[PDB]
């Protein structure tokens, strides 16, 4: 009766202008394998923190996830986003790209 | 890669969960900032509640960014910035995600 509205690129595009930040999750994901939360937390922190370094040797900021609040926040996008994914280990919580989120991450490069 | 536009929704529709009732409300109601946004989520949800309780389905500042986070990220809502202020609604893709959930309304009833 009706298709849906938007194409399979279009619909890539729109996740691909939102991911913002979120790249750096999906860096570490893609480049550590599947990961705990708070190890995830504290990678993503190196890894943006490192990125920056090797344009300016002298940087010195902020944490890119300085709370747990910004690490749900930025985790919150992924999850919604369907890129990310993650198991449960009791209280813990493993995460791992997703197929889409590998999709995705391609689509960016190459772009 | 390879993934058509249904099972990319797929994906979408699976993890939108309670911010549907954001979608909702943007849809509507129209654009609004994001404090008004807070108060009708969960005006609507507690109505949709009250026939069919109590507790607020955005009970903080917190759950309140997690979900529009969420949505956010998948693109189904967008803002605008106005110094501090926000002017939310929903998007074309939010809206697909709002067609496909009442198409399967109507397939599951």
């Amino acid at each position: 009766l009706s298709n849906i509205s938007m194409s399979s690129s279009e619909i890539i595009d729109v996740l691909c202008e939102n991911l913002n930040d979120g790249i750096w999750a999906l860096r570490v994901l893609y480049a550590e394998g599947a990961m705990n939360k708070e190890k995830l937390w504290d990678y993503i922190n190196q890894y943006h923190k490192d990125y920056q370094i090797e344009n300016e040797k002298d940087y010195e900021g902020k944490k890119i996830l300085p709370s747990r609040y910004a690490l749900d926040i930025m985790t919150a996008r992924l999850e919604g986003a369907g890129l990310i994914s993650f198991k449960a280990i009791g209280r813990v919580r493993i995460y791992d790209v997703t197929d889409l989120g590998n999709v995705l991450i391609k689509e960016l490069e190459k772009r």
